[PDB]
């Protein structure tokens, strides 16, 4: 319609849902009313119009006529020019103008890369016209820069974008000179700012000649760098230039002199801005957002420049610039801000690790056998023996020494410290946080260590003096104590044993004194937290100093009586830490004592653990378990074990006696709980003591089976009484809990047992007698998946010894469990997953007894396997596909030609078909690794590309009803071909032929096959539309080496691995 009448099709929208919707009804047109619109109407409506305009621009550009797109192009340019060509007009229509600018840049998106050569020229000229059009032209060049530049801005400039900067040589050069012109003359802040912001977005594309050979830098620094308004943006420019890569060592132009002049000068300017006496740590929080951003842009400048050209400033004759630049990085590093400190920390790590690796690569280490240098393993070298070496680390003496103070002060809570001061200052138990807090910790630990190595004397002096201020000279506070102690504990293994001995005696003494001196629940908790952390991180020290070991374990027991759950958690945690690392010192007769320390502990175990929660008690018994394991004297060990388990046994017998008087208490929530705690206590001590737990499991075993039976009887009655609804009631649930807990104990032991024949002879018959038929007779609501789990456990462990039992397990479990799994597509997931796992285990460790299973049942075995293959979860996808792999491989290479015949004859198609549908599916990209391996194996079974004589794995093929035509290689190839053409009908009969040929040829080389199949899949339409997971193998192969080289590096320097990362690395 006309402009005056459709104006209100929206004016009524602001001042009825009726007309509001009507304007939306006029949506699909060709913006014809838009041209007339912008000029005549009303301005809210103009906004609606421009919306329509832009939409049609992107959507309908190539389809629109070459004439009209030219029309709308000139149409927008004229209005940008109408608004921008006046001071006051620029200010009044800034909103409207911006909307337009966006429309122009979106037009530019399709036009400028097409065939608009003189755009830049036109912009530059329009700039010469007036200042206002100029400013808006800068804002347009800036928005345009976000379309062209930003896309290539995150790709780190590769060859693809590198050649772009070469072609657009002139195009960018002009924009430079336009900018240098304005910056040379302009005095309007709006204009200077817009122009500056544009320079930034074009710094990386402007030819290096104009950046360094012109006086651009000189003027950026002198005209704007010290002007508060422009300061941040100019520094961002200087950062981009200082961060520019000088790809020519000396070939095109080594700008070194330009850069040294630049950095040196900018740094002096900064010295005028930021006073020498200003506390950036204290100031920053009270500064405005602009001043804070300045501090961040400075941190970014210095780090960027040093990262890119550190040699230039390091080798300068003056050195004051190297030192003062880094001092700025230090003063900044003290500021309490996550993002800023992250910036600095990354640089710092690079710096310290490099300086260290200079020492590490000396040939002076070749004489380690005489006591010179640093043996690979660990321990910081004496600094004084390195002073007479021309080491870079000497140039940074004063800087590195201050960095140690900072790094300590900026320490973050270790994973081990299970307590935090909250927002309101209360000591609470918050275990861990986001990944970032832990990645931060890893990084800060790394710097702390390298710094310790670079000068262990300086580090020890600083930590020692700080600790003194905590004890006496009062810089005391939870924070300063925490921070210092987290640092101390984190550099563990970075000092040689001797040095560390001195230090630790001081530290542990001072801290042990602090625990008794500081009063109040909270002060006691903080100090305990710190002493626990440290001693837990220094097992090497504790081993060589029995008096210290006994003293800290005793203080641990003390902490276990604290009213703080977090403190208690840390006491048990530290206790098991030490008990595992120093187990042997608890069973031996220490020179000073009358008896082995474990005797004393076990004697008072009841008094020690009386304030502990059950989970803490479990941890306690597990630790004591390690101690017991260290007792090689089998008899002595059995007595130790008996006494340790005294209380749990007593509790157990009490429950058995009670349940004999009336079995009813078994479904009393308290009884269920108690039986649980007892079983868990056993599982804890057993998982630690290992195989020599057999006497304890032997004492309990009979009562355990009878209780399983008794609770089962009770479950029957509750169901017989009130039907299957009872299975989801409190009583039956809890009784089932008793059953599950018992099983978890026997599982724990079976996995530890070494006399596998004794387990098979004495336990297995009783266990199966008690769990199998009971599982079967139960209603679905009451069947325990833990029975499946436990079967998988005993089978995986005893393997062959369990073949004769597999038929009874199958008899009672297979059929009914299947029923639960089948009808219920989303119910009984535990049973579904564990059924699949039980079968897979039977296949892996009891293959012959698996054959005894007949066709009806065999079909379902395959059915389940394929299910797990087609599951959204990654672990179960790998699992199912893999059970298939293991199955077919077993059949082909362990059975008869007639049996394997029958099997492959009965399911080969079934398999390959499913394997194909999952492989060619748009989804399921995760299972490629096994799926490919499946395909290649299948083909090998039919036509193996190997043998000195013509060998094959399968005699005949699919039922005759399928194809009376004899032949495998033929049938296989043909049938596959058909399937292939079904996934994509665009396949030329040569493509389909080539593929199938590769399969028979590459069945020998998994990598060649897998790769060729990967490419063939990438080629097709559907697959290229959702990326490639098929590279899982290439990915893990990379990751493996990564963590392997990293472990390689870390291992070569003391402290980079927590002492708990060496126990496993050795054992």
């Amino acid at each position: 319609p006309v402009s005056v009448e459709e104006l209100d099709a929206t004016v009524r929208a602001f001042y009825e849902q009726q007309k509001a919707a009507q304007a939306a009804l006029n949506q699909f047109k060709e913006d014809p009313d838009a041209w007339l619109m912008v000029d005549e109407i009303l301005e809210q409506t103009k906004f609606l119009a421009l919306q329509v305009l832009d939409n049609v621009i992107m959507t309908r550009w190539k389809v629109l006529p070459r004439e009209q797109c030219q029309g709308i192009r000139n149409f927008v340019v004229q209005y940008i020019l109408q608004c921008s060509s006046s001071e006051e007009s620029l200010r009044t229509h800034r909103t409207l103008l911006n909307k337009l600018n966006l429309v122009l840049v979106s037009v530019l998106k399709q036009e400028w890369p097409h065939n608009w050569p003189t755009f830049i020229n036109e912009i530059v000229s329009a700039c010469h016209s007036s200042l206002s059009v100029c400013e808006n032209n800068m804002i347009i060049l800036r928005l345009l820069s976000e379309e062209v530049f930003d896309y290539s801005a995150d790709q780190m400039t590769s060859t693809k974008t590198r050649n772009l900067k070469s072609t657009m040589c002139a195009e960018f050069s002009m924009i430079f000179q336009l900018c240098q012109e304005i910056l040379n003359s302009a005095t309007q802040p709006s204009l200077i700012k817009a122009t500056l912001e544009t320079l930034l977005r074009f710094c990386n594309w402007i030819p290096l000649g104009y950046i360094f050979e012109t006086p651009l830098i000189d003027t950026l620094r002198t005209r704007f760098l010290e002007v508060p308004e422009f300061r941040n943006v100019t520094l961002q420019c200087l950062t981009e230039i200082g961060g520019l890569q000088t790809g020519g060592p000396g070939q095109p132009h080594t700008y070194d002199e330009q850069l040294i002049k630049m950095f040196t000068e900018v740094l002096t300017t900064i010295s005028n801005i930021i006073p020498l006496q200003m506390d950036l740590k204290a100031t920053y929080p009270n500064s405005n957002s602009r001043d804070q951003e300045f501090i961040q842009n400075l941190a970014l400048f210095l780090t960027s420049f040093f990262t890119m050209h550190l040699p230039l400033i390091e080798n300068l004759p003056n050195r004051d610039f190297l030192t003062h630049g880094h001092f700025y990085l230090i003063r900044i590093s003290q500021i309490d801000d996550r993002e800023i400190f992250k910036i600095c920390l990354d640089y710092w790590l690079k710096l310290v690790q490099e300086l260290y690796e200079e020492m590490q690569s000396l040939p002076l280490n070749d004489m380690s056998s005489m006591g010179l240098g640093m043996m690979s393993g660990g321990g910081a070298p004496n600094p004084a023996l390195l002073e007479h070496y021309p080491l870079r680390k000497h140039k940074y003496k004063e800087v590195l020494s201050n960095l140690r103070v900072v790094m300590i002060e900026k320490m973050v809570r270790p994973e081990e410290v299970l307590i935090v001061e909250n927002d309101e200052g209360e000591i609470v138990r918050e275990f861990v946080k986001d990944t970032d807090s832990v990645q931060l910790y890893k990084t800060i630990r790394e710097c702390l260590v390298y710094l310790t190595h670079l000068d262990v004397v300086d580090m020890e002096q600083i930590m020692t003096e700080k600790l003194a201020r905590q004890v006496d000279g009062s810089e005391w506070s939870w924070h300063n104590c925490n921070v210092l102690c987290w640092a101390i504990g984190s550099i563990s293994m970075a000092m040689n044993e001797e040095t560390e001995k001195r230090f630790l005696v001081t530290v542990i003494k001072d801290l042990l004194g602090l625990t008794e001196m500081k009063r109040g629940k909270d002060n006691k908790a903080v100090v305990a937290s710190n002493i626990m952390y440290i001693v837990g991180q220094y097992p090497r020290f504790l081993k060589a100093h029995w008096k210290f070991l006994k003293t800290v374990v005793n203080k641990l027991f003390e902490f276990m009586h604290e009213s703080h759950e977090g403190v208690q958690d840390m006491a048990c945690d530290t206790f098991i830490k030490i008990a595992k690392q120093c187990r042997r010192h608890f069973v031996a007769l220490q020179p000073s004592e009358n008896e082995p320390f474990i005797e004393e502990i076990i004697r008072n175990i009841g008094k020690i653990t009386c304030d502990l929660t059950p989970q803490q008690v479990h941890t306690f018994y597990e630790a004591c378990g390690y101690m017991v394991s260290a007792q090689g004297n089998r008899n002595q060990q059995e007595r130790l074990l008996a006494e340790l388990m005294a209380i749990p046994n007593a509790a157990w017998d009490e429950i058995i006696k009670a349940a004999t008087m009336n079995p009813g208490i078994l479904h009393e929530p308290d009884t269920i709980k108690i039986i649980g705690n007892i079983m868990k206590t056993n599982v804890s001590a057993c998982s630690s003591i290992g195989p020599y737990f057999f006497p304890q499991i032997g004492r309990l075993y009979n009562d355990m089976l009878q209780m399983y039976a008794a609770t089962s009887q009770l479950i029957s009655e509750a169901v017989a009484r009130d039907g299957e609804i009872a299975t989801k009631m409190p009583k039956v649930r809890g009784l089932r809990t008793i059953k599950k807990e018992i099983l978890k104990l026997v599982e724990t032991f079976v996995e530890k047992a070494e006399d596998l024949q004794a387990v098979r002879s004495q336990m297995i018959p009783g266990l199966l007698d008690s769990v199998l038929v009971d599982y079967n007779r139960n209603v679905p609501g009451a069947r325990d998946a833990e029975v499946l789990k436990a079967m998988t456990v005993i089978i995986t462990r005893l393997q062959g010894l369990m073949e004769d039992q597999v038929p009874a397990i199958m008899e009672n479990v297979f059929e009914c469990t299947l029923d639960m799994i089948n009808k219920d597509f989303a119910e009984y997931p535990e049973h579904r997953v564990e059924f699949f796992n039980l079968l897979r285990a039977i296949n892996l460790y009891c293959f012959p007894a698996l054959l005894k299973l007949d066709n009806r049942q065999f079909k379902f075995v395959i059915d389940s396997c394929m299910w797990a293959s087609k599951h959204d979860n990654r672990d179960v996808e790998t699992a199912g596909l893999n059970m298939c792999l293991e199955l077919i491989n077993n059949i082909a290479e362990k059975t008869d030609v007639q049996t394997c015949n029958a099997f492959f004859n009965q399911f080969f198609i079934r398999i390959l078909q499913d394997v194909f549908f999952v492989l060619t599916d748009t989804d399921h990209k995760a299972g490629f690794k096994t799926q490919s391996m499946l395909l290649m194996r299948l083909f090998y079974f039919v036509h193996p590309a190997d043998g000195s004589a013509p060998k094959i794995q399968g005699p005949i093929y699919q039922p005759d009803q399928a194809q009376p035509g004899t032949g495998n290689r033929e049938f296989l190839a043909n049938f596959v071909g058909t399937l292939l053409q079904n996934a994509f009908a665009n396949l030329t009969p040569l493509q389909i032929t080539t593929f199938v040929k590769d399969c028979f040829e590459l069945n020998t080389q998994y990598d060649k096959f897998r790769v060729v199949l990967r490419d063939f899949l990438i080629s097709l339409r559907e697959f290229a539309g959702d990326n490639a997971e098929l590279y899982q193998v290439e990915k893990e192969q990379q990751e493996r080496e990564a963590r392997a080289a990293d472990l390689e590096r870390r291992s070569k320097v003391g402290g980079l691995l927590k002492p708990s990362e060496l126990e496993d690395e050795e054992l």
